């Protein structure tokens, strides 16, 4: 029916879960996922840069091709999350897809709300242009709220002008911060992973909510690169996705959206012991490699 890894995976995660409602503080969730984040595999090769004024991290797994490249944003609510808790899951998308990621620790809300993060997204992206990497030899991917800043940085580096890369991979992209898809409610009680809303608050600040480059679900996806958009069918997000791929559908983008039956928000990041994070994160990587032979 349902893998026991996930199984299992969804009992442990129940049980460490902080209970509804407690208000876990800013620095307290940030450190905690700091402390949980899996150590990336020993093959993994790292190198400190500095892109648009941030940190980052060159993720080199073995196997990569010269001149490709990953610009690859982090999730965390636009309020958490940083090289560190995202080192491992996106060493395995650099194996799978043959080519090193860039790892951008973008600017986090509340202390730089949006639209620090998009601004971020967007030059780093320019300084991959900037640096030689062709838009065909480029992707764009990220998780979570990282998936949403993914299609934000694409929006607005068409609206400058800056040419598409060969393709994007969402995901479990959060691309709305109104938070009122039905998902919310149809897949709380599955959704082992009120908080989100707050998260949305911190990010604006004010901002119109259904801003595109805040929520890229309301925005003019016409000229995006080919989609792969990856949700698990038990989470709160479900609708996010679907949303999102009837948009690009309408405006004209090539999307494949794959809704992985029993999983949960970016199973992949849980690839040490669930072999459909495993399976998912392959998958990210062939149709990077699918996009780039085109």
């Amino acid at each position: 029916m349902a893998g026991p890894e996930i199984v299992k995976l969804k009992k442990i995660l129940r049980e460490k879960a902080v209970p509804p409602g407690t208000e876990v503080p800013l620095d307290v969730m940030r450190k905690g996922m700091e402390k949980v984040a899996f150590k990336a595999a020993d093959d993994i090769q790292v190198e400190q840069v500095t892109v648009a004024g941030c940190a980052a991290e060159w993720v080199r797994a073995p196997g990569c091709q010269a001149g490709k490249a990953i610009l690859y944003l982090h999730g965390g609510g636009y309020v958490m999350g940083s090289i560190n808790t995202h080192r491992s899951m996106v060493g395995e998308i650099s194996r799978a897809s043959q080519a090193a990621a860039l790892l951008l620790d973008y600017r986090l809300a509340p202390e730089h709300p949006f639209p620090a993060a998009v601004e971020d997204g967007v030059a780093a992206y320019r300084w991959l242009l900037d640096q030689g990497f062709k838009p065909q030899h480029l992707s764009i991917s990220g998780d979570s709220a990282g998936g949403g800043l993914v299609l934000a940085v694409l929006v607005s580096a068409r609206d400058q002008g800056l040419p598409m890369p060969a393709s994007a991979i969402p995901i479990s992209p959060w691309a709305d911060m109104t938070c009122t898809n039905d998902s919310f409610k149809t897949r709380a009680e599955a959704d082992p992973m009120g908080g989100i809303n707050k998260m949305a608050a911190r990010y604006l600040n004010g901002a119109d909510a259904k801003h595109p480059y805040a929520s890229p679900n309301f925005a003019n996806l016409k000229g995006l690169p080919p989609l792969l958009i990856h949700v698990g069918r038990d989470e709160v997000l479900l609708d996010d996705s679907i949303k999102l791929d009837a948009k690009a559908k309408a405006d004209g983008v090539k999307s494949t959206l794959e809704i992985w039956d029993d999983m949960i928000h970016v199973w992949h990041a849980f690839h040490p012991m669930l072999p459909e994070g495993k399976q998912a994160i392959v998958r990210v990587g062939e149709f990077m490699r699918e996009q780039w032979a085109a």
